[PDB]
């Protein structure tokens, strides 16, 4: 069942064989496509086949399939599940698994970097203070004074679901959001809820536009605890425009390190509920989504006024104009501060090249066109014209529910 | 399949509930293990295949006019059945034809303009027998729809397929398009998208002006005969010269586009009947011209030339010089059309209308199939409301379908 994907601009056709190695669902059926749905719908006996699957591909990946080492590992993992209802990955396997979860992440346009990932093993962590220490080291390592380095820190795997390690923040670094008396919103409205949970727990908010949230860390199923990231570890960039000297007066800033902390890493049937990972920003993430989404910072109107645009009718495309200038400013600011960032043209171009490598060496590359195509200037990037196949490979990063919906104190 | 599927809008938190997907009649191409949502494209029906297909449609029609189960309903069923049994096909009443065409549009998941679905002038050309007659019908379509700039959506429907060796076909992908010419040096003049078709017209006897914006002749096939060339009267072809409200130099690019987008190569399927020639037209969303026609690399590819005249730094991609030029080009397209009083809609207005449309459809029909990949405009996606709208895609009938290009299948006489 070979499948072709065509690029309609280059006329290049690639052939997908890798999709046959999928066992998990996408949500679509033969009659309904859920391609634009954000979130479409263990035990001993469940655990061994999954473990065996993963061990098999690991030893296949290192070109020693059926080897002496392979056979022993299967036997070892088998006995361990049998006696403990779970098992422990070797260090090599942990690293392999984390890199391959990134490699398999269909929504990520940054996967050309997949094999360059610093993996921090934190599976010996037992307390929230421990988690905080590991997270601080992660932030300091990955930030690297502006020359950002991809990293992931991995906390103890789930056991019975009652003793989960969770990073309650959705990212290690985010700005707080405050509901104002007049019903408006101060700061980042995405984090309004979380921000209030921090307030409720003892955090004293400066009530500003860009207040770095505290860490809320839960170890071994216990109540979460508050920690302030040492500010010298938090790299931030003042946004300015290279032509418009009034732009700095907007008072905008963003942090340099995007560090997603609320996903679940699944490897060989094992679940890692706390696995903050980080790379670096594509400019549009901040410039289009964080800044210009109606339900986020929502600055288009303000910027539009400073550029003195006619805002009476949509067909003047004043929004599109303002959107481009904002995104120029973000790239300029980060570059001028020697902080790693990628523009959407460069990123999408690297992704097409990555796709080509993957088809050539791996027989395909799962990819989610809905997420891959940038949220501005879509068809002037090469991925718009790229047919992609989406399918779920393991190891993977999965969504999990917010901890405050399932945690009793 | 579950009876209630929910879609969420991530900007407004509005949740809608779809039940209409249960009426889905054909395959998307996806399976449970793979999604083909970004794939562009993922001899006749026997008596027994035709019976349920026809009954399905007739039931739907009589349900729509609140006469389901009526004597007229059962009579129509019995008459259709007899007709299939004695002729292996059947003929649609004018009322059913009009309903079916409007519903094929209503069902078109890739169309952002469907709020207008129930306002569609249908021209019944099922009495057409020759290519000259097809030409007459098409000229009348163009003039009515153009309406001196005040465009009116319309479809003209030619006779349905019979044995498959007598198809009516418009060979043109749209009624109005510009020629493309491959040069000996590898460069292209005009629209690179139309090179192949242009070549065919030239072989058929067309004398090409060999310019940048040469309107192509119609290449019309009636009753399965070899196709024939016809020139559309130029006074019927409304065109807009592109200028920019600020940049005086923009008119010097010698750009223009035609006013009427009129897809002419799709197949219209109603109650199992196949109308292989059904040119239809609405009006343009600006980005269709300003982003795709003008800025695609494989199309007119003008970004560079515009950026140069704007004197942009074009060395660092991170200057976003492409993005900056793209916006100006789209501003010029909208300004030129509005100035010449030719109907056009910007992508903000269109997508906002589609959201209101989609909500109404979920309310009154239990759903609205939509293809997010197509519905989200090719620029500024995130700042239009559709980007944030979860959509369910599925294929309802009647529908517009793709069909192979006629020169690939035609048996030359
Ligand atoms: C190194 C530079 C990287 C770049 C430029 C990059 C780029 C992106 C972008 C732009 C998105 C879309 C996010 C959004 O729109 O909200 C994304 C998604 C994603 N990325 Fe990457 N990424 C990078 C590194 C990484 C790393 C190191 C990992 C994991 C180890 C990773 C895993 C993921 C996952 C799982 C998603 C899906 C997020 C979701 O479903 O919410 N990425 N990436
Ligand atoms: C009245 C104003 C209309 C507007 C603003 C509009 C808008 C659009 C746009 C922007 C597209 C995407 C085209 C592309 O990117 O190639 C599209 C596709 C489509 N439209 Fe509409 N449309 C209109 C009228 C109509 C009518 C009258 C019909 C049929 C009766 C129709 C049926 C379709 C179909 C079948 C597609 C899919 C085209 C394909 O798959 O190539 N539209 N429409
Ligand atoms: C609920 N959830 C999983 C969540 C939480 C925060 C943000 C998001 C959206 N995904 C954003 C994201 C993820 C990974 C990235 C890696 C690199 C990069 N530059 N940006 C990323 C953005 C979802
Ligand atoms: C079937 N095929 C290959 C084909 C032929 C011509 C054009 C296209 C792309 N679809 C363009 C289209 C379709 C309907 C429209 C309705 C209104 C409008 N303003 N634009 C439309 C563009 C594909
Ligand atoms: C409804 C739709 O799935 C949702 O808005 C998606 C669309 N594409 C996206 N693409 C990226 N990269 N990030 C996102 O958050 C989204 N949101
Ligand atoms: C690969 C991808 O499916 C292809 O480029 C699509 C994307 N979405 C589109 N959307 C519209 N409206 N028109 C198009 O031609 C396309 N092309
Ligand atoms: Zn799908």
């Amino acid at each position: 069942r070979f499948l072709k994907v065509k690029n309609w601009e280059t006329e290049v056709v690639l052939t997908d064989t890798l999709h046959l190695k999928s066992t998990l669902e996408t949500g679509c059926t033969e009659y309904i496509c859920m391609g634009s749905i954000m979130h479409p719908s263990a035990t001993k006996d469940q655990l061994f086949p999954l473990a065996k699957e993963f061990i098999d591909q690991y030893y296949s990946s290192i070109k020693r399939f059926g080897s002496k080492a392979h056979m022993e590992r299967l036997e070892e993992v088998n006995k361990e599940i049998d006696t403990t209802s779970t098992y422990q990955l070797k260090d090599t396997e942990l690293i392999y698994g984390a890199k391959h979860a990134w490699r398999n992440a269909s929504r990520c346009v940054g996967r050309i970097q997949w094999s360059k990932l610093q993996v921090f093993d934190a599976r010996d962590c037992t307390t929230a203070h421990g988690m905080f220490n590991y997270i601080c080291n992660h932030v300091k390592y990955a930030t690297n004074k502006g020359n950002l380095r991809s990293a992931i820190t991995i906390f103890p795997q789930r056991t019975d679901g009652k003793h989960d390690f969770r990073v309650w923040n959705s990212q290690l670094i985010r700005y707080a959001g405050y509901k104002q008396p007049d019903g408006s919103t101060l700061g980042d409205p995405a984090n309004v809820q979380f921000t209030e949970i921090c307030i409720q727990q003892g955090w004293k908010p400066p009530r500003g536009r860009f207040d770095v949230l505290p860490l809320l860390l839960q170890a071994n199923g216990n109540d979460p605890e508050l920690f302030q990231i040492p500010p010298e570890l938090v790299l931030e960039v003042p946004i300015r425009h290279p032509k418009f000297e009034w732009f700095k007066d907007l008072g905008l800033k963003w942090y340099g390190l995007p560090a997603v902390s609320n996903m679940l890493l699944e490897i060989g049937g094992l679940e890692f509920s706390a696995c903050p990972f980080s790379g670096w920003y594509m400019g549009t993430e901040i410039g289009v989504r964080d800044y210009c989404d109606n339900s986020r910072y929502n600055i288009l109107e303000e910027v539009a006024k400073k550029m003195n645009l006619d805002m009476r009718k949509t067909s003047s495309l004043w929004k599109d104009q303002a959107l481009v200038e904002i995104n120029i400013a973000v790239l300029y600011s980060f570059q001028s501060d020697k902080v790693t960032i990628v523009d959407h043209h460069s990123a999408t171009e690297s992704f097409i090249k990555h796709m080509e490598n993957e088809y050539r060496c791996r027989g395909g590359c799962p990819a989610d066109w809905v997420w891959i195509v940038p949220p501005m200037s879509g068809s002037i990037t090469p991925v718009f014209h790229q047919e992609m196949l989406n399918y779920r490979l393991t190891p993977s990063f999965e969504y999990q529910p917010d901890p405050w919906n399932t945690h009793v104190w």
